[PDB]
RNA sequence: AGUUUAAUGUUUAUAAAUUGAUAAUUAAUUUGUUUUAUUUUAAAGUUUUUAUGAACUGUGAUUUAUAGUUUAUUAUUUUU
């Protein structure tokens, strides 16, 4: 289809500067700050096998009444008093608990001092400035064990370690940081 | 007796860039309670700063004739 001599506009994201309006259409955003979430990787999560059911993409957002409808941030009727950790356009919400009351997860991450995910993507001898990375997922806790495998159904294909502090997961870059944690949101975590 | 490039990145916690400049900002997106000090061994021509050296070998200045001999010559040809 070179018929339509536009879509030149959909290009790249390698060899090339990204930024602003184009951004991939692949390339999650959420980065340590903005804890932006996609419908992409979530059926990923919500169409593979695993035991620990996932919450409803529904009960996940955190984004999608005096002077016709106030904001989540609990402003009050008079349209004054409204309460501090209740709205956030930065995509932060505290944790919802397994969606399955039945079931006891074998395994408990930690949110940080600052309410992040464990997982940090590295780079193997970044003195050289290798591109190549891997994770760690440093606040696990429980059964890391059993944590170790939910893993392997998501990432089959990645040399996957386990140590008594970290989880260590090879090859993985910015993007499956992403898609680890679209996991451990979705998990209740 | 005898020769040195730290094989490790766990909870307070936060590290993006860009103009020739003013400046401008979807500058996408990491890492680190801040990680710094190290870089063989032996080994020539050489340089440099001060120093010393005439008991050696170098050139002054005070010794004014303890030896045999050739030619008249005080010069000598000698002696040596």
């Amino acid at each position: 289809y070179a018929h339509t001599p536009e879509l030149r506009h959909m290009a790249d994201g390698a060899a090339m500067s990204l930024s602003g309006q184009r951004i991939p259409l692949l390339k999650p955003t959420l980065s340590k700050w903005s804890r932006q979430l996609r419908s992409d990787i979530y059926d990923e999560l919500l169409k593979l096998p695993l035991r620990y059911a996932l919450h409803d993409f529904r009960t996940l957002q955190a984004h999608i009444h005096a002077s016709s409808g106030l904001s989540s941030a609990s402003p009050d009727a008079p349209a004054y008093y409204a309460v501090a950790g209740r709205d956030s356009a930065v995509g932060y919400a505290p944790p919802l608990g397994p969606a399955d009351p039945v079931d006891v997860i074998p395994f408990f991450v930690h949110r940080s001092s600052n309410g992040h995910l464990p997982g940090k993507v590295y780079s193997m001898n970044a003195k050289t400035l290798m591109p190549a990375f891997y994770m760690r997922i440093q606040n696990i806790e429980g059964d890391m064990f059993r944590f170790e495998e939910e893993l392997m159904k998501i990432f089959p294909t990645k040399k996957i370690f386990v140590r008594s502090h970290s989880v260590y997961v090879y090859n993985v870059n910015l993007d499956g940081r992403a898609v680890l944690h679209h996991w451990l949101l979705g998990l209740g975590f």
